[PDB]
């Protein structure tokens, strides 16, 4: 009935405390809080991760490093090599404090839905996509996206994981890339040297899972419009072909216009329409938040996103509340596209799209 929120102030600062960004979770919901879309959403109090739970995918000798390392920041143990740690994943301390409350909050709002409290559950603190089982990647140490799906398990066979994020969802795709009960569906930055490395359109899974994995490549300074059509072209075509009974979405602000990885030229606007296109299949659906560089930006897109989900229109005026002074200079929710060209060839797009259309032939026969 009403979007289950998943917040609590302890859980949001948990997330300050060991974040990329410092007050990722304070203006984020600070703003949300601002535009009073909170009394209008079904507050739920996370619950914090248990080992076992984590477990569900990711290996236990991993699990136990992580623990040991984060009691006490220990970042020069000789096994953190196998395990990716930790240059680009610090094994700092707490560590393993602040991934048991994410992972425990996707899994959380996957329980809600389950139990059939709401058809949307919101996690914007969760959503890092790049984890192994046994290895820490891109930031994140546990695929709580993942953790969040096999909870869905219980009562979904078709479960549909759509990755809007700038970066290729490597880490999910990898989880469920031999299986068919999984669709995992990645639009994303595609070019050498640009990370994760892999999400070609080529890569449609392997073994069992043959065909349930799809990456859509895009090229820098994609814009609404453009990004939309190709959105829906493939969502249209996974929705015939896979008939997904719930969905997971994954919604990185490193794609909007202004972020410091100045690679997609988005506004909230356009994932807005890519959210609406999901919302409007009437299935229970898991929001996720994902990457984001710039702090303003990602509250101003994950705020607008949440009158998506509501369905209210909000004031172009940022209210007054505790990090007002942070949206300067012109203190409004809208974001304008950069003054750079869309390097994305239509019959690149269209020669793309037709691939797709080709590996989901196998799924619907
Ligand atoms: C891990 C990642 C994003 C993942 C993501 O967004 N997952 O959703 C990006 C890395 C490769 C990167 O490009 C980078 C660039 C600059 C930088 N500093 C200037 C500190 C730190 C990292
Ligand atoms: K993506
Ligand atoms: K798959
Ligand atoms: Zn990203």
């Amino acid at each position: 009935l009403v979007p289950v929120y998943i917040y609590s102030p302890e859980y949001v600062s948990m997330c300050d405390s060991l974040a990329k960004i410092p007050k990722r979770a304070s203006m984020v919901h600070s703003l949300i809080e601002a535009y009073a879309l909170h009394k209008q959403m079904r507050i739920v109090k996370p619950k914090v991760a248990s080992m076992e739970e984590m477990a569900t995918f990711h290996t236990d000798a991993y699990l136990q490093h992580l623990q040991k390392v984060s009691q006490e920041g220990d970042d020069d143990h000789p096994d953190s090599i196998e395990y990716g740690l930790g240059y680009d994943c610090p094994a700092t301390e707490g560590i393993f404090d602040y991934a048991a409350a994410i992972g425990g909050a996707t899994i959380t709002a996957a329980q809600c839905l389950i139990d059939g409290m709401c058809k949307v559950a919101i996690n914007w603190s969760g959503g890092w996509h790049h984890a192994k089982k046994d290895e820490a990647s891109g930031f994140c140490y546990l695929n709580d996206a993942v953790l969040g799906i096999l909870r869905l398990r219980r009562k979904f066979e078709r479960i549909l994981y759509v990755d809007l994020d700038l970066h290729h969802g490597d880490g999910v795709e990898d989880a469920f890339s031999f299986t068919s009960k999984v669709m995992t569906v990645s639009l994303h930055k595609f070019s050498p040297g640009f990370f994760p490395g892999t999400g070609d359109v080529s890569d449609v899974g392997l073994g069992k899972g043959r065909y349930y994995s799809v990456n859509v490549p895009i090229q820098d300074g994609i814009q609404d419009e453009k990004y939309y059509q190709i959105c829906e072209s493939v969502l249209k075509e996974v929705y015939q072909a896979f008939n997904p009974k719930a969905v997971v979405l994954q919604l990185g602000a490193d794609t909007i216009a202004g972020d410091p990885m100045c690679s997609f030229n988005m506004t909230p606007v356009g994932i807005g329409k890519c959210l609406k296109y999901i919302l409007q299949w009437q299935l229970a659906t898991l929001i996720l938040g994902g990457g984001g560089y710039n702090l303003a930006n990602m509250a101003r897109c994950w705020t607008y996103l949440t009158g998506v989900i509501l369905g209210k229109t909000l004031s172009s005026e940022i209210p007054d509340h505790e990090f007002f002074t942070a949206y300067g200079p012109d203190y409004v929710l809208e974001i304008t596209p950069s003054c750079r060209p869309d390097r994305n060839e239509p019959h690149r797009i269209q020669q793309i799209l037709n691939y797709i259309k080709g590996n989901l032939k196998h799924v619907v026969i």
